[PDB]
């Protein structure tokens, strides 16, 4: 019988079990038990000598041991580390042994099951069927796991359950409060296994009066005296809150495959079950798929920013959408409303203007394919829309087209005929509509109510959260549960597992650290913006990763570090260790000095057999580059997820080794790895940013910065400042000194062509990440134009982005900063930063001329709007009283305070982009009196 598998899970009881849940091909959904044990490690002699017996026990092989403390050397005599060899044995037993001298120790004992048993928490097993023993109906009981999991299939589709849920809750103080405050609506998304999608909403009935009640029952509701009552296909229903409640338990009390929220872990979930408990005393509870234990519902918290998890125990994922975007993204605010309007969106055109009200449409080329369609999905259920910016409308009409919607809105009329279209800010007052409360407002918050639900599942399907979720399990081996509950340093333990047994390798620290904090990194800042006449972006692909391959960095390829308290000690120790340790089979690198004390700490490192480190990156890598390209290959729409996973889940395990590597306390661990990363890597970076001015002509002249050496070492590769490109014309196009990063490098075209420079940028490409460069750093060449204006670190700016399709461009021209979300100040006399700000972009249409004129026009009518209303809405960029007498925070009629300090920031602020370094501070001293 062939089974695929849908979750893992355990159980914490006096006896230990892991569970398998998994679906046939028909649907029928069956529940697998085996034992769980204890595993350790040991060396031949602690596996005969050893009493008692273990309960199993079998032989892994013939494994090299190796000690890999950090010993400051001082003289030059450095010695070698013990690497002892052995045959290991991997013990298994039921209960908590403590066993001296057990190495193999940092490893869960469920990778140990998903390891030495050959299980993948992702495979399609056709299950052996002999070995499977009634315990009851859908719970059978397997023994041999490796006979039992012996074979395999492809992968097939199967269907699965969900249910998306919201609540709203009465409020007139602060925010509301479970002793106080009843549950006003209750809505839910409910998707079955049969495939069908119903939706519905309760409305607590004690809010209202009695003709109010009768007029709802002539109108299309439901009313119900009891739990039986109640159908799932009504769309709305009438009823008391006793009943809401029982509806929430007994719903939430069955087999969900998930149950996904948003907030829901310490306020939906937490305010359902605590009310219940108020009123009736009655409780949520989970069985086992055995029915041999029961758990009650009790949120508990995993503080790390701390992240609230659901407590049961029979198979169901409980989600929360809140934690996941909190983690795997990182966006400035973390409000539903934002995420929700700039993930759905799409550009609609008008038909008819009118009165108060417009009418849209939204379709194929009209933009980018397939956002209409998401756009239209949303719209099912929406109710306000934004009008390309800031502009709130109501819905009027709404109409599924056959590719498309038609929309119809209560937004008055404007004069161009393309806009963006962005669903929702949704600008509501609660509490007043709970003042007031009737029949009409109760019939609109239960819109509102079953609109959030709906959203709720919308995001889920943007994400596909439910293929992450299965790639994390392959890769990251662990059950499916615990994929997104987890840090760094916990799921990178699996596929170095698998490592480590393949080379036959154990890393044993038989000392205690000490911690020597350091830089974390430099912060890199540009000095200009705009009239540099657009810059390129050329871009990295994985730095840290192609590092820790080449200088061959682990915790046991150092050979050691050494010292030196003063000079004449350096120089002993520098001209030595050149004369042995010498190049390329050795590296050696210069780091900043541990105790802060002495001076020197040179680290050497050995490039004749590979690292740990290096092998787990080199497979990362490779398998990431794999399924870049089975996706291109890809046809099905089903496929087209599944290897997107996966290329994800790569990327993310590859990019989480470097700062693991610092982390005190992981696997991975290596004080001096670390710092020898960010130190071949700054060199790098500095490498490439000296060489790039390279004033090109001449069919060619490109010296970049002045000699294309390698550092570290000479490689003997061709060292010739000039050089002739593909050479399309001849040109007389200058470049300018750099700013990068760790990550990016903006070269900064002086010539600007107009929008074929990009030629220039390809034909770059192919010379520099491939001439002027040693081993795996490579290519990547993004593409940022126009005269961007860097406010700040390379999180704050214009966006601009006009990629390397420039045929008939289009692009993303609103921001990069969004630090324009928070305000936590006054809110009176601004509201110019956005006409400022707009201005000074609209000022560099142009590029050479414009550089006075902005400077001149922004400075000039600052003052004069500065003083017009001296003498005579918005202040958000991301109490205590002053007089104005010179020529708990409210306002008064005290406004000349602050037009004196902002007006003074906003020139103050973007410096990096203009050079008219005269007239700022000559407006400076203009404002000083």
């Amino acid at each position: 019988m062939d089974v695929r598998c849908i979750n893992w899970f355990e159980s914490h009881g006096e006896n230990r079990f892991l569970y398998l849940k998994s679906r046939c091909r028909n649907g029928e959904t069956v529940f697998i038990r085996f034992p769980h044990y204890f595993y350790y490690v040991v060396t031949d002699e602690i596996y005969q000598s050893l009493s008692p017996p273990p309960f199993n026990a079998r032989p892994m092989g013939k494994m090299r041991t190796i000690d890999i403390d950090e010993t400051i050397s001082y003289n030059l005599d450095i010695k070698d580390r013990k690497c002892s060899v052995a045959d290991m044995w991997l013990i298994e037993e039921p209960k908590k042994r403590s066993i001296q001298n057990a190495t193999m120790d940092e490893f869960f004992n469920i990778s140990w099951f998903y390891i030495s048993n050959g299980i993948s928490p992702d495979g399609c097993y056709s299950l052996d069927e002999q070995y499977l023993t009634k315990i009851n109906n859908g719970c059978y009981h397997c023994d041999d796991p490796r006979n039992c999991f012996a074979k395999e299939i492809p992968r097939f589709d199967i269907p699965r359950s969900y249910l998306f849920l919201d609540i709203e809750c009465h409020f007139d103080k602060k925010f509301p409060s479970v002793f106080i405050n009843p549950i006003s609506h209750t809505s839910y998304c409910y998707i079955d296994l049969s495939g069908k999608r119903l939706l519905f909403t309760l409305i607590n009935e004690e809010m209202l009066t009695e003709q109010e009640i009768q007029e709802a029952v002539d109108r299309g509701c439901l009313r119900i005296q009891s739990l039986m009552e109640m159908d799932y296909e009504r769309e709305l229903v009438l009823c008391s809150e006793i009943v809401l409640l029982r509806i929430a338990k007994q719903l939430l009390e069955l087999t969900f495959d998930y149950v996904v929220t948003f907030n829901g872990h310490n306020f939906d979930l937490r305010y359902i079950t605590n009310r219940l408990e108020l009123l009736t005393g009655e409780k949520i509870i989970f069985r086992s798929p055995d029915k041999k234990e029961a758990v009650h519902l009790c949120i508990y918290e995993r503080n790390q920013n701390t992240t609230f998890h659901v407590n049961n125990n029979n198979g169901t994922i409980f989600f929360d959408l809140y934690s996941f975007i909190q983690k795997s993204e990182k966006l400035d605010s973390y409000k539903l409303d934002s995420i929700s309007k700039n993930a759905f969106s799409c550009m609609g055109k008008v038909l008819n203007r009118g009165v108060r009200e417009m009418t849209f449409i939204g379709d194929d080329t009209t933009d980018a394919k397939g956002k209409a369609d998401t756009f239209a999905k949303v719209l099912t259920t929406g109710n306000y829309v934004t009008v390309d910016e800031d502009i709130i409308c109501k819905v009027i009409r709404k109409d599924i087209l056959e590719n498309g919607f038609k929309v119809v809105l209560s937004c008055p009329t404007l004069p161009n005929d393309i806009y963006k279209l962005s669903f929702g800010k949704d600008d509501i007052d609660l509490a007043q509509m709970y003042k007031d409360y009737n029949l009409n407002i109760a019939l609109d918050m239960a819109r509102y109510c079953i609109h959030d639900a709906c959203l709720c599942q919308y995001l889920w399907e943007y994400y596909g959260v439910e293929t992450k979720t299965d790639a994390g399990a392959a890769t990251y081996v662990l059950p499916q549960s615990m994929v997104f509950e987890y840090r760094a340093s916990t799921i990178i333990k699996g596929p170095l597992l698998k490592l480590l047994l393949e080379t036959k390798t154990i890393l044993v620290r038989s000392e205690t650290k000490q911690k020597f904090p350091y830089e974390g990194g430099k912060v890199f800042a540009p000095k200009q913006k705009m009239f540099s006449n657009n810059v390129l972006i050329f871009d990295y692909n994985s730095l840290y990763p192609n590092v820790c391959i080449f200088g061959n960095l682990s915790p046991e390829t150092l050979v050691g570090v050494v010292v030196s308290t003063n000079r004449l000690e350096e120089e002993i120790n520098n001209q030595l260790l050149l004369q042995k340790y010498p190049p390329p089979r050795y590296i050696t690198v210069h780091c900043e000095p541990r105790l802060p004390n002495l001076i020197s700490e040179i680290a050497i490192f050995d490039r004749s057999i590979e690292g740990t480190i290096p092998r787990l990156l080199r497979t990362f890598l490779a398998e990431r580059a794999r399924y870049k390209k089975m996706l291109k290959q890809a046809t099905s729409s089903t496929e087209k997820a599944i290897y997107d996973s996966m290329q994800y889940t790569y990327k993310i395990v590859a990019n989480s080794v470097y700062g693991l590597m610092g982390f005190r306390n992981s696997a991975l661990y290596s004080y001096a790895s670390a710092k020898s990363c960010t130190s071949i890597g700054r060199r790098m970076i500095l490498y490439l940013e000296s060489v790039l001015n390279g004033a090109e002509l001449s069919n060619g002249m490109l010296r970049f910065a002045n000699t294309l050496s390698n550092p570290f070492y000479m490689d003997d590769r061709d060292i010739n400042p000039i050089v002739k490109t593909s050479l399309p014309i001849d040109y007389r196009f200058r470049f300018r000194s750099v700013y990068g990063d760790t990550d990016s490098v903006f070269t900064e075209i002086d010539s600007q062509d107009v929008d074929k420079s990009i030629e220039i940028a390809k034909e770059l490409e192919r010379l520099i990440n491939s001439r002027v460069l040693f081993n795996n750093f490579k290519i990547e060449f993004e593409a940022v134009y126009k005269n961007l204006i860097m406010q700040s670190k390379k999180k704050y700016t214009t966006m601009k982005y006009s990629a390397s399709s420039n045929s008939k461009s289009v692009p993303e021209r609103i921001n990069k900063g969004t630090s324009e979300t928070r305000r936590d100040v006054s809110k009176f006399h601004k509201n110019m930063i956005k006409t400022y700000k707009t201005r000074l972009s609209e000022m560099l249409s142009e590029g050479r001329m414009n550089s006075n004129q902005v400077c001149i026009d922004i400075l000039r009518s600052l003052e004069t709007d500065l003083r017009s209303e001296f003498d005579s809405e918005l202040f958000m960029l991301s109490a205590y009283i002053c007089p104005a007498n010179v020529p708990s925070f409210k306002l008064g009629s005290n406004q000349r305070i602050f037009y004196e300090v902002y007006f003074k920031r906003l020139t103050s602020e973007i410096v990096n982009l203009l050079d008219n370094k005269v007239l700022c501070i000559s407006f400076f001293q203009r404002m000083f009196g």
